[PDB]
């Protein structure tokens, strides 16, 4: 897949942008229907 | 522990709410589970 | 118009507002004048 | 300090680079100026 890159000033907004794109990873990998359930 | 957000504009709406239904599903699906949809696609 | 999310905790909501805001400011600075800030301020 | 944050697809790497910029955008503008944006 096509891999990209990022540079992020400081440490609490790279956590807080890391938790994001592993947040948007998986729900791009859940199905919708999947994902009302678990909610 | 719940708060309401006001937002002024419906394309920073669906930014905002996708980011905030993304995070929610994370705290629901579990960890053995989420690496398994990882795996699969 | 306005709309309105629930967020679940404090330290969430703080992140998603403090987002909302810098999306806000954004919109409203023109492209020239923000990169005239990101040249001398950095 | 600075890091380095690897994105895999470009709808995840737009909607980031949307977010950090404008994260930077606000360390940049001074609390006057912004707030004149924002009224005009
Ligand atoms: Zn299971």
């Amino acid at each position: 897949e096509e891999i990209f890159t990022l540079q992020v000033r400081g440490r609490e907004r790279y956590e807080i942008l890391k938790k994001l794109n592993d947040s948007l990873e998986l729900s791009d990998v859940v199905p919708a229907s999947d994902a009302e359930k678990y909610r």
